[PDB]
């Protein structure tokens, strides 16, 4: 629409309706050239890593737009009032607008820099609406949009892997051009508009439960139900056996019959918060929960919703079961337990079993007396991964402000419960990946006609606006409950800092990772 | 429609449009008299069997038509066609039709054989479309329609098993008589046609992943996720125990979160194809993967859908985890290797196990430090059946020229993902069995009247032909994929045959099992 | 329409319209079980052949119709008034019926044979009008409908030569399976009718040429151009080099300049009829134009349309340049010059080259006189082998009551004059092949199911009429020539038989060839 004409306005605004939120976001964008406007093909053949590491793929020249995070949508405050309020909520559509596009030409010489505005480059944009492009969102990568409005965020670069045979390719290795796409080509006073709506996904539940699993009977009841209860005479005296049954009574709850199981679980080991508790080894991958893929294991990481710990036990998590977030000021590698956030399943352990604990025992053999004169004792054997029995009732892992929305289901044959295991929705049509990228500006060529391809380019980079809306459908408590609710606040108390806000250097925090969980509903 | 006017014509071909491809097939087939129009209680109290090889049941004058493999509709140039084209495929409807019968009368004097013409017999064909006969069809027999249009087949007998306690039947055992259903009766101037719609079954995947389950991350980017990475300190030299957490990085794949976990797994032992390889003993009964039901194993054979091998691990196949199909020439018992052709499920590893190794490892303990002064070390075990764990993908086995179509699914209560494990379509009411016999012909009565059931038939058998047309939808690739892809192509080399054809003595013969998995699609 | 019904009627005809005839014939034939319902693998491995003579292909159970002979539809005296008449020839449409079908079952016992009828057997009978099977036709094959139509003939076996390596297959070698068609089932009251339309082909050209090509200028008259006659001295009493130019002339018409050439040429040896003055070798491969495809060699014959001989040399024929046709008891190999007729192109002379002479001689070096003192004479050498050159006219070999009709062009990127070199149409969609079988009708099943292909079934053959109705379109003769014509006649003499006619044994014999160039126009 021109040079001196904007192409789009600041939308970051949250509008509650009465079963409706939408959330609006602008940002600021910086995106540079990537590998010189080349393809790149990357393995670990240079890396010289171990088996379990090997991969082979490619890097683009291209970005990508993410915006797979809570915070990216939510203020605090606004995640709050959604927490403390509804029962459940889920992504009902969304809006993407990039806009304000400014090409800047780079020349350095002689050690200092100048930066100029380019006109006439442009920038191009596509959206994968077809899925045709391996989806390299869903895997909690950085470079989302930062939570903070005021903060300006650099585009990632996209890159994929494909089949590897150790460091080497395959037959059925795929490659992909993304210049072979039909790409949006925006100059300085274009901008680029693309609508998306969900598929009907299940609410994801902002509710902890008020009843256990093993605790949904009448208390003051006995049951029809008789169950075995002594093999042997209950006097004494004398050491016979005999088969006696007792009525399901509250006196006895854990022998009750019961209709219904807890959900699955994959043990994990238990690390304890306090370090001198814990063995003195390293085992954190010899120790730990793997599994085995084409000859080469990867972590769980973090697998089954499970509950984190027992009652009583928060010094304890499952070593690769919990959700750690890295506080402003954490190092990449062997960063400490005061500069990560770990988080806490304790509200799924009303159907859950615990994360570092067994499923539960079975019997192993059968048990028989002296005759056949080798009498078999009965045995147990703990049984520490379950899959799915019919019966069993589980909840999904809790999202967190900080933490991913969706994940694509992979395009397979058959999926149990397509949740991704990280928490969120899981939609077989995720919003589409959004690609841009700078478009190479050739230096002077050569006098005399060289068929060798360019490789000398005008250095540039490129910085807009990018705005998402998304309309989030709520559902509503609509408890019975009498006593107060536990809600997430803020502490009342003369602190150094706010929490959620910005310190004296600017530097914007999150002092720890909010879930979901606080309202209650009977089970 | 008359003695001397033929009732239906040779329909073999395949038509291709769009999104659909039509196949029809004729063959000639020969019908004989089976038990002697005798309905026969058949077990295993004679045979002297083990208890794991106990039946019970009854063999019936009938026999069945099957069609229940994809070499009686396709050409190996049609399913190439198929298979190099098409991400997916199913069948939406079939027709079949019976007709040109001949019933031939048989008298065999003094060594000495003569066959004529009885123009006034019939053959009864029904239809058993409510589904209240014993399914035998879905379970890999002989007798269908051999793959070349020119072969001529003899119909297989019809018989069923009920419940039984050893050799011995029950109060619920069920016996059938298949004269207690409406029949068609046939004379030679008469066909029988019969329409039948498929189910809406989902595509089968004609298609290979080109990315693995662990491999699904940007290779370029962090993720802001933190996992614990070491228990120890990193200096080594001191020895003492710490908390390191380190940031998911393209550096270490195999220990950054994921949001997906490999289909369930139940492992079967390691056979290598070289025989020197093997341990020195017989172990394929007391070393297999089985399953106990009402007190007798059976072979799971091949059960869950996991890869065959690893990379460069091609000389190794599961025990029973593999369909292995016989070459022409192959005997019944203690054939050759040389003799049978064993499939590969190669394509599948980017999302199933590996059929002979773990699943994985699990946490079996607590680890806790000296104090207490027992130290315990973390100890893991391997886990070598799974079952299905939330957020689990998996593919099902492919399916082959020379295997089934379909299954019916058991009517039972409860079913977990009715995909047939020896690979197709799984369908709550598939085709229907067409079962035909010959009407029995009474030889010469006596003079005076006997109550006696008639033992005396004239000899006869039939024959005629028989058309069977499926309408199969397609599911096209729609790939942006830049490299060329995979493809089943015929060798060019002199040889001394062709493939798939006919040898001097003409024998026609399948030299390989042609899978569909060539085209590739990101996961 | 019943098995005391006719299906059609004898319809053996001849009508001749102004400017249409159409012929219709009427055959009995005898179709037998070729192979034994199998398609057999043939090679020349057991033949132990020259690597000239080496082949790969495949015999089919099915026999073929043929009617690709032009005494199939003319009689003799047809053929008379044709090419006594009409400047040219050639075919608008065909209709062909196959009517009275009779199956008979054979059985030999002790010697002795019994046929009976088969009342409820088919033969199955469909047209390749897609052109999709290999065209055998058009070979000069055996198995035509024969001339007489009194003579019942048997139907000859379908099979096909594919791509080989020595007598090895490669990867590209097709095979067909004739049931993969859609075929009619012909039971005994039933017929099969099939219409063709012929493309807009060239009139075959029924006449000769009354001038030569180097003499069609005005015999009194000279020309205004002028040639180089003399580069010497006339007087001779000198011997001094001049450029002396004459005139055209009718006393010199060899040094005309002239406006066209001679057709091409492909030079043949010289055989003369009469054997003593033939060279005492063998020298039919060594001494014989072949060419070379592929690395192995195959004659000509007959190759490019030339003069079989010059003026009064009729005891000369080329090698293999002439069109042959034996007598009855003439035997397969190494038969006698008695036995066989060779066709003579005498008629051709006027604008074709001699097939056993050069096309001309050529200057192959720059005449000079000496200085450089090494004097160059002129020189000159004899042209074998002549392409087509602009200017270039010619005619194509003759059509015979004994001979092919057409012949179906190969599907090419590029074919030059693409008239058949055995004479006739060349048809790009030639009328398709109609390919006949008995069905198998399978003996006596075993009591037990076999899966193992039926290999025993009931002898049998069939008999029945078929109708062959051709229009063609003729060319009459509009000629002003004073004389009479030369004219196919019979000799006028006291014969011990008539031509064209049966001896006192019943046996149809054609005394000679007839073609078809006997009334003239001018060139």
């Amino acid at each position: 629409d021109g040079v001196g004409n904007a192409s789009g306005n600041w939308h970051c605004d949250s509008t509650w309706l009465g079963d409706r939120v939408i959330t609006t976001s602008t940002r600021t964008w910086a995106l540079p050239t990537y590998n010189n406007h080349l393809y790149k093909q990357i393995s670990s053949a240079s890396t010289g890593a171990s088996n379990d590491n090997h991969y082979f793929g490619y890097s683009t020249p291209w970005g990508y737009f993410d915006f797979n995070r809570f915070h990216c949508h939510f203020s605090p405050r606004d995640w709050q009032r959604l927490i403390n309020n509804n029962w459940g909520f889920r992504p009902k559509r969304l809006n993407f607008k990039l806009f304000n596009i400014q090409v800047k030409e780079v020349t350095t010489n002689d050690g200092v820099t100048t930066i100029a505005n380019n006109l006439t480059s442009t920038v191009q944009v596509f959206s994968d609406s077809e899925y045709q492009l391996p989806y390299v969102l869903g895997s909690a990568h950085q470079g989302c949009l930062p939570p903070f409005p005021a903060d300006v965020f650099m585009i990632p670069q996209y890159g994929y892997l494909t089949l590897n045979n150790g460091s080497q390719a395959v037959g059925r290795s795929s490659f992909y051009c993304l210049e072979y796409f039909p790409s949006q080509m925006l100059r300085t006073g274009n901008n680029f508009t693309f609508s998306y709506t969900f598929e009907e996904v299940p609410f994801h539940s902002s509710y902890a439960h008020s009843q256990s699993l093993d605790r949904l009977m009448n208390p003051l009841i006995d049951q029809y139900l008789y169950y075995l209860n002594r093999t042997q005479n209950q006097s004494g005296s004398a050491q016979n056996k005999d088969l006696l049954f007792s009525r399901g009574s509250p006196a006895g709850m854990s022998v009750q019959p019961k209709n219904w199981l807890p959900g699955p679980c994959y043990r994990q080991q238990r690390v304890s918060k306090t370090k001198t508790d814990n063995n003195n080894s390293n085992f954190t991958w010899t120790g730990a929960s793997k599994y085995n893929l084409n000859g080469r294991e990867s972590i769980i990481n973090p697998g089954t919703a499970m509950a984190s710990h027992k009652d009583d036990e928060d010094k304890f998590f499952p070593m690769s079961g919990v959700m750690i977030f890295g506080k402003e000021s954490a190092g990449a590698s062997n960063t400490a337990l005061d500069n990560v956030m770990i988080t806490d399943e304790e509200e799924i352990k009303a159907t859950n079993p615990v994360a570092t604990e067994r499923f539960g025992t079975v019997a192993v053999n059968f048990q028989s007396s002296s005759t056949v004169p080798f009498k078999t004792d009965p045995a147990t054997g703990d049984v520490h991964a379950m899959g799915a029995l019919p019966g069993m009732v589980w909840q999904d892992r809790d999202v967190y402000l900080q933490g991913p929305i969706w994940a694509k289901i992979p395009h397979t044959d058959g999926h149990f419960h397509p949740s991704p295991l990280m928490g969120g929705f899981g939609l077989k049509n995720p919003p589409p990946q959004i690609l841009i990228k700078n478009t190479p500006v050739p230096a002077n060529p050569p006098a005399e006609f060289s068929a060798t391809k360019f490789a000398s380019f005008i250095t540039q980079y490129s910085t807009g606006q990018v705005s998402v809306e998304i309309e989030w459908e709520l559902q509503k408590e609509n408890s019975k409950r009498w006593n107060p609710e536990v809600q997430y606040t803020s502490n009342y108390a003369k602190s150094a800092n706010v929490d959620f806000t910005v310190d004296n250097n600017g530097l914007y925090t999150e002092p720890r990772p909010i879930g979901t969980r606080y309202l209650t509903r009977p089970l």
